């Protein structure tokens, strides 16, 4: 139930810096909440975590008030209906 | 029944991709080919979700970016710029209060 390597492991796309200052005010705001807020949390955003990645993004470097989650899908440009199709039963491990 | 059609409806294209896309006709051709449990474990798989429900699926959102030669999946979270600790705290009761 390490909560600084959960913290380590979160990782900075566009708008935002580790340092930034509205980071900053995020981390100590998590590390305040009790177990089961930071419980809730993780379970509004997706245990024992300690493996999770949370990536950080600004608002503006999307398409804007509230906290909002995303679940990206990274797909790479497949050409056929046969690698694609492949592609999907390797992501069903 | 599960509402497979609204949850594809329910997508979003970013980075270089739009619903036109050859490759984003590829997937929902093949995604709508697997079978429901693949379907859900797929889905397990883009969010860690237990709740795939057919009220479950039919609200949920998924966005598409273009990277890697392997399908690979990220949960973001948008942070709006805010000012002050009493704000910040404000927004986490806001997000785990819902």
């Amino acid at each position: 139930y390490d909560w600084k390597q959960f913290e380590q492991n979160s990782k900075y796309e566009q708008g935002y810096q580790k340092s930034h200052p509205t980071i900053q005010l995020f981390w100590k705001a998590f590390h305040k909440l009790t177990l089961d807020e930071k419980k809730k949390f993780l379970f509004f955003l997706t245990l024992h975590i300690q493996k999770m990645e949370i990536v950080f993004r600004s608002p503006e470097t999307f398409s804007p008030t509230s906290i909002t989650c995303h679940n990206i899908l990274s797909l790479p440009k497949y050409s056929t209906m046969e690698r694609m199709e492949e592609a999907l039963q390797v992501a069903i491990n």
